[PDB]
């Protein structure tokens, strides 16, 4: 077993870099640590510290790319598709496309949208990635008070494993993630390295080029990403990490909008999800009006989906145990078909 | 000791995996865990850290859901039987079973009570759970301010375990227990991780599809789930929060 095992290994870690762009940076301090790996026996202690440490280090991609649709006529429809107004959002991923266009190479940027809950912040980055086509990821930091999650371990603890973000990395193969922080403002106070003091290395973007994670501490490139991070409010963020990164204001919604995203996804959205269908429980687009008129009048789009929601579960009961074969909900009902309205009709004085 | 070794151990969690209906992700990296775990020598510090955490892997159910009742008026006699009144609450979760026998597969969803104290809320959620049949839980999070609690350790350190929800989770083997969150006002809050900080990645009635738990980091599904919320008044909870669950007013 001179030739044999060893050599197997030693060989694959190759293969598997073969194909990639590898930087000057990474090349010399593999080689070495696969020559290191060949002197050791198998079963020496640091044999697996080592088998580790390259199998980390020869599968993170290196400048490999997943190419993204390019053309913004065809990126118009999709990205409208899914989600309805928000046309500054809309414009602005537009515009990225559109220099992206013209610099030949992908480039990437950093963004931040914040506002009322519920206006859709969370949920237009699957939009955007099913937009532009490069490769979706998600993140969550509330609460996180534990900078090793951004960072990982030294790698001479018994099982430590890089930071979270080349966990991500490593899982979708291609180099430039839109990598989605959320909820910034709520991350915690560690009290003893908090976690901002940590994001401000990785998000400076002309410094971010040279994030080096504590594992492995060869450095990667990571200006091609697309971060993306919310919050409700934004007074929590220290204040360089409130200027490093662009401030799109997503807006409240209004009635008119709020008909309009009505019919167009909410309805059908949670018809589907309960199964009845058209003509067994319709509604007027005028019960969707007054809806909105008297028992929700918020900048949020959540709360007009709970009552849309269970104004149609109502009749879902009332199907299939009660008496009548469908229903038909129409405005004369409301007030006892949802319960007593919100907002009051302000008319004093007629006379 | 019936001869105990790498092969023995790999083959027990192999055969306790195929009953499950593992989803197509998390296989690979069990499958990865695997080798790493027979290449790797039997006595060492690196072992039994894998050993475990392949065990927890193994432990959680996937795809399993303890049966929903569907009959409506039998499930009806035993949510009247032992609350006399509360017609809200009552009428509530017998309109959710109507859709839910409706719509085929069973379906989760979330929802919070509110009201004076004494009225019952905390009292009627196992009467829930005994009428609708999903295998009951509960925890209060009443004073807690350990975010770690409900979202575990890294793994790496020496004792971590996952958070409390896994651990609900492997003990009921239901991916659909009536989880049954308690004194919603009363987390710590204001000197270390807020729990109110983590719970909304739980809470978004979409989103907690891919709720991701620090010690095993796979993403865990578990939309199934019918959460639960008490709270006597209804202010101290941040709004985007209160934003994730309707009301109800016992
Ligand atoms: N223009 C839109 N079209 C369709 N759905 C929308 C739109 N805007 C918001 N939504 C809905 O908003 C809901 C939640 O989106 P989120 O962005 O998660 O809300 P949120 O603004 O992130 O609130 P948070 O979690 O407090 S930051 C989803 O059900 C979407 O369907
Ligand atoms: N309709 C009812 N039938 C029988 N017992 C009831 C009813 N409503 C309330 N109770 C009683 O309410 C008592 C406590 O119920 P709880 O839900 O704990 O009250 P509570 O409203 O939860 O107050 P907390 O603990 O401050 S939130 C139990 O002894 C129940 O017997
Ligand atoms: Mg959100
Ligand atoms: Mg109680």
């Amino acid at each position: 077993l001179e030739k044999d095992d060893k050599d197997a290994i030693e060989e694959k870690f190759r293969e598997r870099l073969k194909e990639l762009v590898v930087p000057k940076h990474v090349m010399d301090v593999v080689d070495e640590e696969l020559s290191k790996l060949g002197l050791l026996d198998n079963h020496s202690s640091e044999f697996n510290v080592t088998r580790n440490y390259l199998d980390w280090l020869t599968s993170i991609p290196w400048g490999k790319y997943s190419n993204e649709n390019l053309d913004l006529a065809r990126a118009q429809a999709v990205l409208e598709e899914d989600h309805y107004g928000m046309e500054d959002v809309k414009k602005r991923i537009l515009e990225f496309i559109a220099v992206s266009q013209l610099r030949g190479s992908t480039q990437g940027k950093i963004l931040c949208f914040y506002g009322p809950p519920g206006v859709g912040k969370t949920s237009i980055a699957r939009s955007i990635a099913r937009a532009l086509n490069r490769e979706y990821f998600r993140f969550s930091v509330g609460g996180m008070t534990d900078v090793a999650e951004i960072k990982g371990h030294r790698r001479t603890y018994v099982g430590a494993m890089p930071g979270k973000i080349i966990q991500c990395l490593k899982k979708t193969k291609t180099e430039n993630p839109l990598i989605l922080i959320d909820e910034v403002d709520k991350i915690g106070r560690g009290y003893q390295g908090d976690p901002s003091s940590a994001l401000l290395e990785l998000l400076d973007p002309e410094q971010n080029a040279n994030f080096l994670d504590h594992y492995l501490d060869v450095p990667v490139d990571l200006s091609k990403v697309l971060f993306i991070c919310t919050a409700n409010v934004t007074d929590t963020i220290p204040e360089p990490l409130r200027d490093r990164m662009e401030m799109i204001n997503v807006s409240g919604y209004v009635a008119q909008e709020k008909l309009a995203i009505a019919e167009r996804y909410l309805v059908p959205q949670a018809r589907a999800l309960c199964g009845l269908d058209e003509s067994k429980a319709k509604l007027s687009s005028d019960v969707l009006t007054l809806l909105i008129k008297q028992y929700c009048r918020e900048s949020g789009v959540r709360n007009l989906q709970k009552q849309v929601e269970k104004v149609l579960r109502k009749s879902a009961y009332k199907i299939v145990s009660g008496e009548a074969e469908s229903v038909e909900v129409t405005p004369e009902n409301l007030q006892d078909f949802v319960g007593k309205p919100v907002f009051t009709v302000e008319r004093m004085y007629d006379v």
